[PDB]
C-alpha cells in the first residue's frame, strides 16, 4: 500500500538474481509442514552454493545441555590466527549447515581463519533461548578441546547473516554478560541483521513477497521463536535493551539497501558509535536482504563477503 | 543507558531555554491531579506567550455532536485568501488556547489568514477520534456559515505541534476519506509530529526527563488517548495505516533534530515523497521536541513558524 516500489528500485545485478528460474524444482509449499519448507529451502539453496571453495572440512557432534548438536568446520590452512563461528540465518525456522556452505566456505578462504559452522536447533521446536546457549555451548566445548581439535581458541569470532546476525552478536554479549570466557572475542560480522527493534521507518517503507519481511511475516518468525510473550524485551533478544555503551566486541555491520531491516543496523551502528564501541558501518547499494548467498553471480555480495573477512583478520 | 547524551548536543540557543527559571513559579505537580497539571501548564506557558503580535480576536462557541467547544479567530487583515485552523499540542492530556497564544499569533502574522484555535476536548475524557470529529465539526460549521463569520472558507488548512499535528493529518484524511467537502485544503503544517510508529530509531536513542519523551511517557500519552489496543492500528492514529498514495493535501513537515519523534517525521515525508504527494521536509538542528513556543528566544522557532506559514501561502 504504502510501500516502495522495491522491485524497480533494485540494482540491475540484483534483479538478476530475483528473476533466475530453477526449472527442476517444485513450487514453494506455502501451505506444506515445516518440515517441507525446510527441504524445500535445502533444495532451492543448493544453486547458490554451487562452486564453493574445496578444504578440509570436518563434521562433529558436540555436547550441549539440550543434547548434541552437529558442526562443520571448514580449514583453510593449518595455522589458523583465530576461529570464527557462523550462525546461518533462515528466520530461525529455515535453513541448516548446507544452505549456508558456499558463504562460510569463502569466509574461510579470505580470512584465512577456521570457520566453524553451528547447526542449532529450529524454532518452533526449539524456543529463544536454547539455539543461544547451544551456541555457547559449543564454543566452550571448542575452547576447553582446542589441543584435541587442532584448532586456535585463543581467539574467536562469530559471524552470521539475518537472524544469525542476531545470534551471532547475542551469544557475544551473553558471553560478557555471563563472565564467560571461552576465548578472545576479536571481533562479530554481522551481515543484515535484526536486534529488536519492533517498527522503524525502514520496516515502514520496505518489506514484501520479494524477501519474506513483511509485518505479517516478522510476527510470525517472532511467535516461533519466542515461547514467551515477556521474552520480546530480555537483552538477548532486544539487544537495544542490553548495555551497548561498553565492552562490546569490534562489529562489522552490512546493511541491504532495500530490506526493511536496515534500521536495525543504523541503530546498532549509531549506538555503537556514540558510545565508542569499535564498529564500522557499510551499506551495500541495490540490495535485497538475504543477498550474502549470491556472491557467484553478484560482485556486491562477495564484496561483502571480502569486507567481513577483512574487518575480522584486521582485528588480529 | 543507550541513549545520546542529548543535553550535550542541542544547540547554545535550545541550551538558553532549557536552562531558563521561573522562579516565581510552583514546582510541577508531578503527583496531582490532571486538573492541577493543566492548570500549572498554563501558568507556566505565559511567560513564552508574552509579547505575541497584536491582533483582532474573538472568542465563538460552536456545535459539534459531542457538545460546544470554543474557538478563537485571530484575524491579521481585512482581506484573508484562506483560513488557517490551528490544532494545539501537549499530549493529548495538556494544552488550550492560551497555552498557544503566541504560536497561533504568529502564525496568522506571518501567513496574513485568519487563523482558527480549536479547543478540542482533552483525553482522558475524551478518547480518539472525538477530538478528531470535533475538528471536522467546527470546520465544517465555520464552512457553511462563512459569510456570517467574515472568513474566507474557500480555501482552508490545518495546522499543529505535537499531538496537534497528528490531529491536523488526521482531520484532512478524514475529510478526504469521507469525502466531506468544508473547503479546499490547501495544506497542512506538521511540526515536530507523532503519527504511529511503535519504535524507531530516533525512539530509541533520544527521548528523556529532558522533554518528557520516554517509551513510559509515549505510552501513557497513548493509553490517555485511547479506548483499545487495536485502536493503535486505526488509519486516524497510525496514518501510515492509511493510504497515503493519493490526495493527500501539500504537507510540511518540521522534524527538531534531537526529537525520539523525528523519524516519525522522516517516514511521513519519504511515504509522500515516494508516492510524488507533495511535501516539503525540514530539520531544525539543535532542537528538541516543543521548541516552536520558544520563538521570542530562538531564532529557529521563529524562523519555523515563518517557514511553515509560507509553504501554506505558496499552495494558495
Amino acid at each position: 500500500e504504502n510501500k516502495l516500489p522495491v522491485l524497480d528500485l533494485i540494482s540491475a545485478e540484483m534483479k538478476t538474481v530475483v528473476n533466475t528460474l530453477q526449472p527442476d524444482l517444485p513450487p514453494w509449499p506455502a501451505t506444506g509442514t515445516i518440515a517441507e519448507q525446510r527441504q524445500y529451502y535445502t533444495l532451492e539453496r543448493r544453486f547458490w552454493n554451487a562452486g564453493a571453495p574445496e578444504m578440509a572440512t570436518r563434521a562433529y557432534m558436540v555436547p550441549t545441555k539440550y543434547g548434541q548438536v552437529e558442526t562443520r568446520l571448514f580449514c583453510p590452512q593449518p595455522d589458523s590466527p583465530a576461529t570464527l563461528f557462523y550462525l546461518h540465518g533462515g528466520g530461525f525456522i529455515l535453513g541448516n549447515l548446507d544452505t549456508h556452505d558456499r558463504i562460510m566456505r569463502l569466509l574461510a578462504s579470505y580470512s584465512q581463519c577456521t570457520v566453524i559452522g553451528i547447526d542449532y536447533t529450529l524454532s518452533p521446536e526449539a524456543r529463544f533461548p536454547q539455539a543461544i546457549e547451544e551456541i555457547v555451548a559449543a564454543c566452550c566445548y571448542f575452547h576447553q578441546q582446542a589441543e584435541d581439535y587442532q584448532i586456535n581458541m585463543s581467539r574467536i569470532g562469530f559471524a552470521g547473516d539475518s537472524a544469525g546476525a542476531m545470534l551471532a552478536l547475542a551469544s557475544a554479549l551473553w558471553l560478557r554478560d555471563k563472565q564467560i570466557d571461552c576465548g578472545k572475542v576479536a571481533g562479530v560480522l554481522l551481515w543484515y541483521g535484526l536486534y529488536g527493534l519492533r517498527d522503524s521507518v525502514t520496516r515502514r517503507l520496505l518489506g514484501g513477497v520479494w524477501d519474506g519481511l513483511t509485518q505479517q511475516d516478522l510476527q510470525m518468525y517472532e511467535e516461533a521463536y519466542l515461547s514467551n510473550d515477556a521474552d520480546r524485551e530480555s537483552p538477548y533478544y532486544c539487544l537495544f535493551n542490553n548495555d551497548l555503551t561498553r565492552e562490546v566486541p569490534p562489529c562489522f555491520i552490512a546493511g541491504a539497501e532495500f530490506d526493511p531491516l536496515l534500521d536495525d543496523s543504523r541503530l546498532l551502528y549509531q549506538t555503537l558509535a556514540a558510545h565508542q564501541q569499535p564498529c564500522e558501518f557499510k551499506l551495500y547499494p541495490g540490495t535485497l536482504h538475504a543477498f550474502l548467498h549470491y556472491s557467484r553471480m553478484m560482485k556486491t555480495a562477495d564484496e561483502a563477503l571480502r569486507d567481513g573477512a577483512q574487518f575480522f583478520t584486521a582485528q588480529l
